[PDB]
């Protein structure tokens, strides 16, 4: 096996770069789960299951308003040996809601 | 001040880009050290004595005398130090050279 070992962050913002990071959990997979990750169990299956596309988990029956109040989630370090570095920008705590899945649910 | 939460790697190669990571592990440093770091209280105790500059853990020590042919590893830190965003590199020119340079921190 090849390492996935992640750092998970959230923060309010626009961009990664810009964003007041809030909380932030270590995960890693191989060859158990770990870290202080809430669910590393449930985070590590759901990204299996993806095929490391976190993309996949926070893409938008939701009924959200369009008020603008972002958060930033992030994820970076090793996926299966490959590297990473992810961002993404939820409108407002309604969307975040709806798109955190268990791997951003921290 | 806010989370330290990282993931450190080492990889054969000269830049992180180029690099095919070999090992990765995690550390998180407060309330108390954990991750699946080897030493992760000596680990986080080095940072914090270092401020999280990870360049004064990988600084040039008198001691060192390596030769100088071209076998290099590189060693990243990414996460957040202090709630702040961490995206470090740093390339060793040979063996030697990361046995010299890695301290605690990078020692995994």
């Amino acid at each position: 096996y090849a390492p996935s070992a992640l750092v998970l962050t959230v923060g309010q913002g626009d961009k990664a770069a810009s964003a007041g990071v809030q909380r932030a959990v270590t995960l890693n997979c191989m060859p158990k789960p770990s870290g202080t990750h809430p669910d590393a169990r449930g985070a590590c299956d759901q990204l299996r299951a993806a095929s490391g596309n976190f993309a996949e988990i926070t893409k938008i029956g939701t009924a959200c308003t369009k008020e603008w109040n972002p958060f930033v989630v992030t994820a970076e370090g090793v996926w299966e040996g490959q590297r990473v570095k992810y961002e993404h920008t939820f409108a407002n705590p309604c969307e975040m809601k709806a798109g955190k899945g268990t791997v951003f649910e921290f």
